[PDB]
């Protein structure tokens, strides 16, 4: 270590600032550092979960879920970025990132679990305060029973550099009739793609009912926190006469609620022995999506327009539909998630998030006028380096989250050169 | 420098020729430079705006358009390569791009003003002579009132590497029954998405008129040259009977004028009590596109079937929509834009642009029977010295924008060392 | 780092004394500090703010201010220094300046969000708990969700040298026949001036009403802690008979509360196809100023002498004022600004302020016989060596806002050399 | 020369870019540069002069003005910056300017006749186009007969350094009933004062006449772009009844033509063997003066209610007046002046004028949200350097206005070391 290099003093210790990622990804761009302060109230259980999302290129940090009496979570709110990123800028790109969780209030107070898991929320088996110790066979990304009181820090390790720049939510310049108007250029490079094939010539059959009888064709789990599509059609063949079809989707959060509800087919009459289609046109917004999203799931009601005793109602589905959440497999976006738990702390206390995160930016057109871009500093062995420590890590004990005690204690041992400046000043 | 490095030698002196680019991106490929000539026409008013794509990875090099007396500019024509890539490659990759403007003919011809933008054309606020001295902070990026008899040179920096290849539009084997059938391979990776809420539960209200009332729901700015596509769907709601919608899609381009019309849903009933559901599912061809798209609206006419003095027509819509303009987010296909704007100039002169760019190809299935390709020629520190140069951009005064005079002072200054062939006839 | 540099000691560590400035201002002078003492009180919504005035030249350092249910804040009294500058000195300079917020009492209590603004109080956009965190997009220059127990430093960086001997708001030698006349020679050098033209050609109408009609011509932010004074003129014109006018100037304060109230004009007749000229001659001295003022704003009274059910009253308005902050465009007089926002403490508990502020002096007539002055020590480099760490500050991790504990580790890392005396003693 | 001193380089070099000012000053700024392109049209006359602010601390770069056949010039349009600085920054600080002008089309065209004056715009004796250049004894601070094609260069040369952060006219946070209401915190530091002695017991004496006698008491020469107040008092005795005073107090241009006209006391009776007062509480606003302001005069009426043929109307006159130019006497913002006037150029053709000018800003309270500040760049022998080649400037040949060909050459022999970036790459 000749002084520091700036990158790894920015990677381990993201609170210092922003340093441009050595790869050959050369932008003109700007460096940028967003606080996060949060303080979270604790439930009546003294349990809840939080839901890093250590390598998001954007303001969403997470969200925090509480855990209720009944067993399930329930989502407070999400954890941001002091401020929203996609109103000023247009491209954005993770150099590094740290947060701390620790109570700070008291109406001592339990401990601590926390894992970072290689892959997006819904791919998790178990999210049990103890469940998580097993999401990861790395000792160095859990840590287990932390006091609260003392605190615990997460740490952003890479996921692949030379990513390309993502691109933020930001609004476009339209005008519309609707005062409720939302015109945006989302995250579209690396999207990731969920294939569901619904029915493959599924045999449907229930007596008549007013009303309809409705049934979930079928329920998978997929994540998404920014905006997605959904395309494919299902084909029903039926030999009754007069069946009306009703057709719903619906995207589910974390915590079992309803996020998002469309309809994609209501009455919809059946004609006997011919392909009646069932196109999937769905485009939902990013700002429709109040929490991340789990699962989906389509409903399909059937009812018949006349209507006795025991009709018997019956048909015949075949399909695949195709969900594609833009931007989805570009990593950070959905791909690494860091979970940290916590019980037995006291209802009513506050806990306490902190962090910083460290973005390589591009203004928008506004912006831009007065934020000057440059390409990043030059500074050879820089990546080579990075590329050690990465090597080396678990033999130098970099974790992804840490007790803050011993986090702290390894922000002295390294950084332990912070020279001032050799003879700049004598030089001549 | 040691002799000189093949690359930065083409960076900055792309008329030099091709070189390979020195990042990780290992393809067995082939250099190839393309020239561009143009003799544009002054316009009555003598001033016009010439947009540049400088890092465009394909044969679309600009567009040309004269300011007029009311004040709006006028499509003239698109500035391209000298033969279309597409017709003989699959993939290509930018390597360097260097374009000079200057006038040649006369019937002491004005002056030019010229910036690099971090944005796609639509997303400029300012687009007059005066006004795009101000489109970006940095001083290396623009420069003012140069006279034309002189002339500016455009130099294509970079905006990230490691990027792709991309796939040109080259036209894959296909059969039709319509001769005017065109089929293509377009450039897909890194797709842009932009995401408009046209509505939410907005309502409509206007008395009966023979005809129908149209209204344009919303219009928002988006970027396109090459194929793009619309998803999503509205829904309409409504109470009263008999009401039949007609929608309209239309992409407007930089001059105001409509490139392209596309009736979404014409003559559609509405049911009353029930959603009507209106899917959006265009896919628009790179052929069809004629100019830069700039914005994007839909207007919506609502006609009834009997019609009286005062019947009020009424509605509710609720949907987004999801424009995707394919390969859009790709560094260069859009994002960077240079503009050489000229005016004082005399009517009927010429504008002369003349350039060079190279690229990084792979050739068609056809003429890659006899086009060899091979791995980039290697050389250690190319790219580090690619780095040390663009990080002393500003202190090196590499410009994006020269005025020609100060360009060609730079590539004596630099470029010093042309040592032929040290002792290696006399070798042994 | 030979030893030390006495400046860089005292810049770094107020707490540790003060030291002569090293700039080219060659005055002979005395070298002072003082303590700042104060034990605050916890409102019911165990909120607050205290806004700092890191380089204020005197002995006002800052103001608090509660929080309350309704949302807005309390002014509850400023923190000066133990004793009153004014009082003993005439000229003054400051060298350096740390405070420190901490709870010491308690009836474990909330946390602390801090960030150091460039400019003054009233041109902040968010003062908000959470907003603050947004005030600057330097990360050295804000710190969040610290624990009070823990306590926030703050420390006083330059906002230039090289500037003038500021002086005091000190009493002169007077004779009044009123026992309440106050006299002083206040900070004048370097004012700031607003130019508010309250209207032009402004049209008023409305009915008669006994009592008169009044409107609020216009407020605006303006910021000022010491003396200032309000010039210029507005012109009334009118048709109407027999109108009478009254205005009056409030300059309020940040808890929206009135400080200063002055009537400009009370009944005034009004002249019909004349100009009815309305002069400002206010001036407002310091011991009037009870809190910052945040903004200013002006209220006419317009009454008529007849008066029916419906005469229409109406006057046209046209003019400028000036208002004058003595001495605002000081560097550090208004400019910087530190806000330390604290929540979630519990109600009742104690917040203690201590700190230290250093100064250049110049004794009054009266003390300046017994206080000896003499010229800064001379030691070359300081300036360079305080240029050198004020060019590294990023990089070094010099902070405005420290977290205690982090600034006390910066007071082990830094002053390592403490070296007694080297053979001074055993020289000879 | 050590590679090359950021200062330096951008001092004799503005269009470089800017650098920090190496003075005691020590503010966290940022730099920025802004352009100036304007394209002039040559009156009738075919002669011209352009008033240049070198020094102007702000977006204010200068004055056009047009020859007439008469004489007199005819103001035309003021100089600007790119962008309204205020608009977007609160403090400014100028580091370095160079502008250019010369010909640019034609209906080969007259000379060029420049230099600078070390005083305000109304000090000077003669503004001929030959009479300039006796302006200044100073050789390197004139130049004479330049071709129009070729062009002439104007440098910023310091007019001493460690001056304060100038606070631009920025819009204050206000609101008010007029929509025509301007509230601005304008430059105040270092204000001008003139002291105008307009009578001391002056008798007036002359018969009656329908409509009055007008006459004007004085006409000094003041100077003023920004901003401005007018105080003091004038006191009236006469012996005559009935008599009625008018007061207006007139601000000329450059070109005689009234810029700015305020009634100071209209229909004032004047009342036997008392001192009548007329006070004079003027406060003029930036944007109401439309062009540099070079002289200030007084009218007074004087008008009698009854009259008849031959009355003899007398008053006496006692009182002087004082003209505050806000930050008037700060360096730069109204002291040097350069012209550039031209002649013989033919009518109709355009004379450009291209340049840079350099700041250090402090971002307005919105901006300052993602403008980020830093002290300035430290490097000893900076300052050192600067006042070694200000020492040898007229042995150097360093010029204030050079021809455009002259300064292009020393553009080339200085500046000679632009060496890249010696072995750090190869460094390790």
């Amino acid at each position: 270590t000749q002084q520091i290099v700036p990158f790894i003093r920015s990677l381990l210790m993201p609170t210092t600032g922003p340093a441009s990622i050595p790869d050959d990804t050369l932008e003109k761009h700007t460096l940028r550092s967003e606080t996060s302060t949060y303080n979270l109230t604790v439930g009546d259980t003294g349990s809840g979960l939080i839901v890093f999302f250590p390598g998001f290129p954007g303001s969403i940090v997470g969200a925090h879920y509480t855990l209720q009496g009944n067993g399930n979570y329930k989502f407070d709110q999400m954890l941001l970025t002091a401020q929203n990123l996609p109103a000023s800028y247009n491209y954005c790109r993770l150099v590094s990132r740290s947060l701390t969780v620790r109570s700070s209030t008291l109406p001592l107070n339990g401990t601590i679990n926390a894992v970072t898991f290689q892959g997006s929320l819904s791919e998790l088996t178990d999210v049990s305060y103890n469940g998580l110790m097993s999401a990861t066979a790395n000792i160095n990304d859990k840590i287990g029973n932390v006091l609260v009181g003392e605190g615990v820090t997460v740490l952003s390790l890479p996921t692949s550099y030379d990513l390309g720049y993502v691109r933020l939510g930001d609004p476009i310049p339209a005008i519309g009739l609707d005062p409720k108007m939302v015109a945006t250029c989302d995250s579209s490079d690396r999207p990731r793609v969920y294939t569901i094939t619904a029915a493959d010539d599924y045999q449907f059959s229930s007596q008549y009912q007013p009303g309809g009888v409705t049934i979930t064709l079928f329920s998978a789990n997929i994540d998404a926190i920014t905006s997605l599509s959904v395309g494919g059609e299902l084909v029903f063949r039926t030999s009754v006469h007069g069946l009306v079809l009703g057709a719903t989707i619906y995207l589910i959060g974390f915590d079992g609620t309803t996020v998002i509800t469309r309809a994609v087919a209501a009455n919809n009459g059946l004609t006997t022995g011919t392909d009646n289609l069932m196109p999937f046109n769905l485009v939902i917004p990013t700002n429709e999506i109040t929490q991340p999203i789990t699962s989906i799931k389509l409903e399909i009601v059937t009812s018949k327009s006349g209507g006795q005793a025991g009709d018997q109602m019956s048909w015949s589905a075949r399909g695949s539909l195709a969900v594609t959440i833009h931007g989805g497999n570009y990593p950070g976006a959905l791909r690494p998630v860091t979970l940290v738990a916590y019980e037995r702390v006291a209802t009513g206390s506050v806990v306490t998030v902190a962090g910083v995160s460290n973005f390589e930016l591009i203004p928008n057109p506004e912006l831009a006028k007065n934020l000057v871009t440059e390409y990043g500093r030059f500074d050879p062995g820089a990546m080579n380096y990075t590329k050690l420590i990465l090597s080396e890590r678990d033999r130098l004990g970099i974790k992804t989250v840490w007790p803050t005690r011993e986090y702290t204690d390894f922000r002295e041992y390294f950084m332990e050169v912070a020279n001032l400046n050799s003879p700049l000043k004598i030089a001549g």
